[PDB]
């Protein structure tokens, strides 16, 4: 699992279509020696499996992942092209600190940014959630948006707000986000227990 | 994230505002930027001083992957303060919560008071009771608590999800 | 907190009186090296704290738990449902259980129903409004779906497997079980009463 604390901003280097899937090569600051084949890396909130790493002796820093039919459909990955910057988070190991919330990287769908407002040390983003997810977005609840652990600041029907402190905008893809952008949305464990009920 | 099971009593040495806290915790097991619940307030190693008892302690380390969640899901984001009105020797404490927090307090439901995960015993409007066992009064700041004293209150996040479900429907 | 999915059938080995209060020694299939002092273990739905370890573990049931739950009747040889606390990273299923029981219900009838067994239970009147068809309830710490309600009585259907892997196989008409109302249903009723 993950926490929603982004540790790198990766860059989509290569996009190769597969039968009902895609192969992505992601440029990273992570050391590929510390990455295991088959490890899970959250790519803008999407849990994906590492399928390839640079050969022995190479100085290149990248990893390849595959995204299949369901992920291409539900998530923003269908839109990703070469040059796309994405949030990265490595999987948590037994005993690791968890600074955000419990993030599985099992994206529920997409939310749309409908407004972006500067508020001094933070930017307030207003998003539109899919109607099916809306009853499970509660004020003070933990939400993962492009893999970023955020607190729901306020709700208004299918709309909800999140506050992003300036530093978060610099160290995540949130700095690039604008009205009209789609982001991956994952509801927390508590909202899911309310959602299954 | 926390579970409300207190593992240390911290004595405040020197005192927004920066505070120094003595602990039985091994500093070698602690890193910078890390979160620790100080009487229910999640703190990083103005808004807080206003809502919390900090203006005038129980300790819990953040849950790590694999840790058992023996209490309930405590976030360490305090909602306000509750007042102890009577202490009836396990020891029963009657508290008075702010009007805004009373609908989120239910009989046999969960509450986090000074970071302690407690089961709500009885409820009468904004007044509620908690039963604090002998062991808990010694391993927490609950021993020195009496009528008039103010505690940090964190209502159950599950109650907000129940309210949102009913507000939408 | 717990999931209401029973992981072992424990056997009470020793009951030692205390002021409150009892010390229970429970035989288990759990590896005591995986248990730490102070760990919470749901014992037939009652959240109890581990006080000693060497397979068995020892818990203390205080006054309120002793008197309100079926623990007052537990003697050596008693089989109980066991469940370890949920760990951070584990999935929370459809029904979260906290192990703070509301009281006891009594099995008034047990009847075979093909590949399952239908138990009818009587609930205390204070609990009956919280019990709703299709709702989940923890009975002896086992998460079960309320199949139907009829005033202060309700039914649960237990599939053959659940009878084998929990203490439900040996339950009979007249037995008392611990009952815990669903957490979300209590918040919903508390919010509605406003």
């Amino acid at each position: 699992m993950f926490t929603g604390i982004i540790t790198d901003i990766g860059k989509v280097d290569r996009v190769k279509p597969l039968n009902e899937g895609v192969l992505l090569r992601i440029e990273t600051a992570y050391d590929p020696e510390t990455i295991e084949l088959g490890a899970s890396i959250a790519c803008s909130g999407v849990c994906l499996t590492v399928v390839a790493l640079p050969e022995k002796g190479s100085n290149a820093r990248w990893f390849e992942v595959e995204a299949w039919e369901e992920a291409l459909r539900l998530t923003t990955i269908s839109s990703w092209q070469s040059g796309r910057k994405i949030n990265l988070e490595r999987s948590l190991k037994l005993g690791d600190e968890m600074g955000g919330h419990l993030v599985f990287g099992h994206v529920d769908g997409q939310a749309e940014i409908v407004e972006r407002k500067d508020e001094g040390d933070a930017v307030r983003f207003t998003l539109r959630a899919p109607e099916e997810l809306a009853p499970f977005i509660a004020q003070k609840g933990s939400v993962a948006l492009d893999g970023t652990s955020l607190t729901v600041n306020g709700v208004n029907a299918n709309e909800f707000d999140v506050l992003l402190i300036r530093h978060s905008l610099e160290v995540t893809t949130w700095g690039e986000r604008k009205a009209g952008d789609k982001v991956n949305i994952e509801i927390d464990q508590l909202a899911r227990y309310a959602a299954r009920l």
